[PDB]
């Protein structure tokens, strides 16, 4: 039953998407088109979580460092303002991002992707802008994984830098549960991709990693990301 109501969510909003949920080794997906779970669309801006993890690692920014505002137009007006990489994080800044992975450099960043396995783990030759529009390409339930070692401190990073990321992505504790996530939305690409990727700390500590992956469409607002997710855990029992 709770399958077939979460498949009815992605239906009532008119567009296609999955969700993929992760506890321990397993993966589960649940929505309107499961075959998305295994297909590659351009992480845009959740990629800022492996560039944080790198870029904290290799002691290209810190977590108290302050990128201010130049004061010249911006793309979001959210984005016109002082921002440390948690405050960039959450905003999904791009140009502080932008920013960090130039610290970090083609070579370095190149080498770490592919050390860490993310995605297709591809960033070609424009150290600026490989997550936006190609060429580094990950599935959800990749994401997923990432989510869920990310939240067990179990990728391949000091666990001080995987905690101050963790700190950065934190949403809310609703009815005791931590929530962590990562909204992302690729407009720029045919068909537009809308991304959301956490996961939720229960009470008694078990964790639970998950990936929403739908296609945007005009007239979708993007406020559905967080409602669909936090609808289907709700029918899922996660939340
Ligand atoms: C990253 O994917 C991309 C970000 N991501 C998002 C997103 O919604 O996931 C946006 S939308 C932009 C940022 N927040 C503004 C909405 N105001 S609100 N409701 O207060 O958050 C608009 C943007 C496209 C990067 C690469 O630009």
């Amino acid at each position: 039953e709770k399958a077939e109501k979460i498949k009815n969510l992605f239906n009532e909003v008119h567009t296609t998407g999955v969700l993929v949920i992760q506890q321990g080794q397993t993966q589960q997906s649940y929505g309107n088109d499961l075959a998305r779970a295994s297909t590659e669309y351009v992480p845009a801006s959740t990629f800022d979580m492996l560039n944080a993890l790198i870029g904290l690692e290799h002691h290209k920014a810190t977590t108290t460092e302050v990128f201010k505002w130049d004061g010249q137009k911006r793309l979001f007006p959210e984005w016109e303002k002082d921002m440390t990489l948690g405050d960039a994080m959450k905003a999904s800044a791009l140009p502080v991002y932008q920013d960090l992975a130039r610290r970090i450099g083609l070579e370095l960043m190149s080498k770490e992707v592919k050390r860490v396995g993310y995605g297709n783990a591809d960033i070609g030759t424009q150290v600026d802008n490989f997550w936006l529009v190609g060429p580094l390409k990950i599935t959800p339930q990749q994401e997923a994984q990432f989510a869920y070692k990310l939240a067990n401190k179990t990728l391949p990073f000091s666990p001080k830098v995987q905690d101050e990321v963790q700190s950065m992505l934190f949403i809310e504790e609703k009815n005791g549960n931590k929530i962590y996530a990562k909204s992302g939305w690729g407009w720029d690409v045919d068909p537009q991709v809308g991304w959301l990727t956490g996961w939720v700390v229960q009470p008694q500590g078990n964790i639970v990693a998950f990936s929403l992956n739908l296609e945007m469409k005009k007239g979708i607002p993007s406020s559905v990301r967080k409602e669909i997710t936090y609808k289907s855990l709700e029918q899922l029992g996660i939340l």
